[PDB]
């Protein structure tokens, strides 16, 4: 909770998104990630995640991984 | 309902006053959700996520129906 960082994250399989913070779900008192994508795609611009979900290593063909990476206030070209 | 919903400032039916961002797909259930921020001084967490269809939901307190969030604009009152 506290060393959350909100701002640019690179999720594993390659896009950005922008986390504007920490939000409470009402309906089961959980912490989660509110964030919007920085790419186009059909549907709601808008996501939330828990908080320990979005903080997980997770495997993948190219090794180990953070689920989403953060990478400062501005995303790459 | 989605397409119905306006972002802003809403009045909870107890009184207090909230600015909801906009709506979004919480990705574990994909249920539509309401982020919104609390506008009145308390401890904790000030934003929050709601499911849309309870947002919009009817309540009956001591004074009849009301709508749960009741939408004002774009300000808080004075």
């Amino acid at each position: 909770m506290q060393d959350f960082r909100p701002g640019v994250y690179r999720h594993y399989k390659g896009d950005h998104y922008l986390a504007l913070g920490l939000a409470r779900a009402d309906e089961t008192d959980e912490v989660v990630v509110v964030y919007t994508r920085l790419y186009a795609r059909a549907g709601l611009p808008m996501s939330t995640r828990l908080l320990r979900i979005w903080n997980e290593t997770v495997d993948t063909g190219a090794g180990p991984q953070p689920r989403f990476a953060y990478v400062g206030h501005v995303t790459p070209e």
